[PDB]
């Protein structure tokens, strides 16, 4: 009855799990039975004494604060990218070197990195004076947003997920999740990818293929920069789920820049509906973004993102036949 | 009463105004008469065509939100670091550096860097898990505070102080008043005087002695400074002056200090009543803060400043005489 969607989830580790699917099958639960999953799978929920009706109970909260109404930014895109970023702590180049800690710092980072996103960008915000751009000064506005109120949710009732956490652990966490979720500000990108290109050009390997990273400034650099690929991994993945993506993002997009339109403001890049392709812009962006950074992460991780970039790099040839 | 008050306000222009008494003097309103006299002073109203009512009504709602009930973070803390920051722009080496629009923005900040200062540090509100640090997500937590109550209020009833600058004076202004109260958070001092030092050490100065600020960085960096030398310009001030900002300022640590006891916490340096040295933490609040910023700011502005680092280096002494 539900084995439909206790078996789509069998794939929990596998890039390209079908979370379209499971977000209709779960009753548009995908970001909690997802996380639920991933903590059973990793046995987070013993490692660290949580009650599982409170991961339940906070989980659940979470994804209601994801805007039903919004076509990208929502729990689905949370889930992938919580799914994503669970399938690139598992890489071989990569294993058991982060804690319990770190990885649950990178997981709940994932899945709360995009709460109560409005659908507008942080120029939006910013240009139309918005509450949440006068709040933040201007400055990673939605990012500080998100984690802001993923961690104000742990104080709900039977919400506190780290109750069992000793207060230094709970001090570490909190702050590699900031650090995580403003890495995601698109704004830092360029200087997030330098930085990880310097990483893998003084890169330092063991005889089995595992990394070396001996300071915290470099290891949270990579789980940076590990749920930013998680963030921009849609053009990474097969390409009947990409498409959806597409879709989602543009639609998005769009009805942003109908708002522009509006108010009179100079439309946004790719939110003009009646002059962008679609198309072209998927190009570009993987010309200039994802294949930049993914190419970069699949070096410090050789061999271990060649089935990814394998992918991306099909995807991006299959986008131009379009055109 | 009101013809001493206007006596007092002819020495706006000096080192060592004698704030306290024009707080007295102006029925606790000494950060609206030094702004109202200050902007006068610059013809900042003509400049930028503010209605003088608009400018008294923001005025006393920002000073209505600086604490009456905390001993140094309040508003005549504030009239203070405008004041000394007027004083600061009217160097002879910056003569016709800065444009109109920077001035009033280093004063504009100036005026809200410290509004709805509840009396605790940053760490204290990290620690007790305070909503604002929740907000702010414990980066700047106060200061970004600060920014954003200061710009809200503009939206008031006739409080829109900028409301006849051009939307790109608006915009640069908005920027540049981050930029400067940002600067203002103790977590950034070293960095914010090294650079301070190497801009001292390659500095170049136009055929007319005057500084030259090639770009906005540059620019920035000294307006960010110069407030930062203001919000720690106590020291520099005749010793009447200086001793009373230091009761105030270790009255407030020390509430602090008690409330950090009462919750079994840590006590933070210099807030601990029964052992605090209130002379030992100024010597050592000049030696490894005040006066290598005001000595690296004395050569910036070489010789402008000898005056008030002598004074410093006089208060010093006094307060080392006394151990
Ligand atoms: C249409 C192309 N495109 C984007 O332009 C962006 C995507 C994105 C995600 C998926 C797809 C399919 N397409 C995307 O994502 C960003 C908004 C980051 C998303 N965060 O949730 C970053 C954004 C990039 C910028 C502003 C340079
Ligand atoms: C007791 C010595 N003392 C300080 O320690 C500090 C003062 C300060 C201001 C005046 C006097 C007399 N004394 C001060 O100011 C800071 C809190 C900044 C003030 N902002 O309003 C910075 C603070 C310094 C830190 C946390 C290293
Ligand atoms: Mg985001
Ligand atoms: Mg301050
Ligand atoms: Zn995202
Ligand atoms: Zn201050």
């Amino acid at each position: 009855q539900e084995d439909v969607l206790a078996k789509e989830l069998e794939d929990v580790n596998k890039w390209g799990l079908h979370v379209f699917r499971i977000a209709e099958l779960s009753g548009n639960r995908p970001l909690t039975v997802i996380m639920h999953t991933i903590f059973q799978e990793r046995d987070l929920l013993k490692t660290f004494k949580i009650p599982v009706d409170t991961l339940i109970t906070y989980l659940m909260t979470l994804e209601d604060h994801y805007h039903a109404d919004v076509a990208y930014h929502n729990n689905i895109h949370a889930a992938d990218v919580v799914q994503s970023t669970h399938v690139l702590l598992s890489t071989p180049a990569l294993e058991a070197v982060f804690t319990d800690l770190e990885i649950l710092a990178a997981i709940f980072a994932s899945a709360i990195h995009d709460v109560d996103h409005p659908g507008v960008s942080n120029q939006f915000l910013i240009n139309t004076n918005s509450e949440l751009a006068l709040m933040y000064n201007d400055s990673s506005v939605l990012e500080n947003h998100h984690l802001a109120v993923g961690f104000k949710l742990l104080q709900e009732e039977n919400c506190d997920i780290f109750q069992n956490l000793t207060k230094k652990q709970r001090q570490s966490l909190r702050k590699m999740v900031i650090d995580i979720v403003l890495a995601t500000d698109m704004s830092k990108h360029m200087n997030l990818l330098a930085d990880l290109k310097t990483m893998v050009e003084t890169k330092k390997v063991t005889s089995s293929g595992v990394l070396l990273l001996d300071n915290y400034s470099d290891r949270i650099q990579v789980l940076q920069n590990m749920v930013h690929c998680a963030d921009l991994s849609n053009p990474t993945k097969p390409l009947q789920l990409y498409r959806q993506w597409t879709d989602r993002i543009m639609e998005e997009f769009f009805r942003q820049g109908d708002r522009e339109r509006e108010r009179g403001m100079e439309i946004s890049p790719m939110c003009d509906k009646h002059n962008a392709s679609v198309e072209k812009s998927q190009v570009g962006f993987i010309d200039y973004i994802v294949h930049p950074l993914w190419e970069t992460w699949a070096d410090l991780v050789h061999p271990d993102a060649q089935d990814i970039l394998d992918t991306l790099e099909d995807n991006r040839e299959w986008y131009q036949s379009t055109i």
